[PDB]
């Protein structure tokens, strides 16, 4: 099986999510053929030189999955688009492009974070175009870490728009797939549509708000799975 997760929004103020992700990496992920993280792994990212201990904790945990023989891949989200090759090396993850076509047991599947499908949010797409401009990222990353932290804290102090159905069809026809997996919108669901003259499906990951969410693709099926962060020990009441 191949696993997909997204929209964890890890942060030191939410240790329950971190614990849930560490439990996921120690258990389920170790049995996978591959793990794809489709963006928004972190609530924020201001560059790989950030000494935030959570980053090293997460990198070590992911690296243990990689060393266990499970390749891990990352597509950037709207929150963590500055994740770079230094973190990729620390974590053992492979950085992928904003759209990737996968062969999953003979099924061609398009994966992406999903924010680029939300083409009705014209203001966001303009912001996205700016912060994905390479010379702008290079200038921001050049600023001192304490400045970047102040910029980020100020900006974060300032409802997620859903996908545009025509953008979905465009993407699945550009890639000639019948299957699309994405996150970003926080509306876990399976949508049927038509692409390339045939039925097509759009599978949406959940955010890790109160429980975890993953998509698990097998040779036989596609599974959207919700599970508790921590081991829920049963006990009995007379
Ligand atoms: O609705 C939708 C979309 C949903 C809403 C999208 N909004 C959203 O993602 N906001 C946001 C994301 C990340 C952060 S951050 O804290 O991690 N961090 C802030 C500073 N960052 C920066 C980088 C560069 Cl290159 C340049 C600058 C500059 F020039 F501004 F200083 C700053 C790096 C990132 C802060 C806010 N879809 O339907
Ligand atoms: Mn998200
Ligand atoms: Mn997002």
């Amino acid at each position: 099986a191949t696993l997909f997760i997204a929209d964890l929004h890890l942060q030191t103020e939410e240790p329950a999510i971190t614990a849930g992700f560490l439990r996921f990496l120690q258990g389920e992920a170790r049995q996978a053929d591959a793990l794809y993280i489709l963006g928004d792994l972190f609530e924020a990212w201001i560059g790989d030189d950030d000494p935030n201990p959570l980053h090293q904790q997460i990198a070590s945990a992911i690296k243990a999955v990689v060393d266990a023989g499970v390749p891990c891949y990352f597509i950037h989200g709207n929150r963590d688009f500055l994740v770079g090759q230094r973190f990729a090396r620390q974590s053992g993850m492979i950085l992928l492009a904003e759209e990737e076509r996968l062969d999953l047991y003979g099924r061609e599947v398009l994966i992406m974070h999903g924010d680029t499908l939300c083409t009705d949010d014209q203001g966001y797409l303009a912001f996205r175009a700016k912060v994905h401009t390479p010379w702008i990222q290079r200038l921001f990353l050049a600023l001192p870490l304490f400045i970047r932290h102040r910029i980020a804290a100020r900006m974060r102090a300032d409802e997620i728009m859903d996908v545009n159905p025509q953008a979905v069809v465009d993407a699945m026809e550009r890639h000639h797939v019948q299957w699309l997996i994405h996150g970003h919108t926080h509306r876990p669901a399976v949508h049927e549509l038509q692409a390339n003259g045939q039925p097509a499906w759009r599978v949406v990951l959940g955010a890790w708000h109160s429980e975890g969410s993953m998509v698990k693709v097998t040779p036989d099926d596609v599974e959207l799975i919700h599970f508790p962060f921590l081991e829920e020990n049963l006990y009995f009441q007379s």
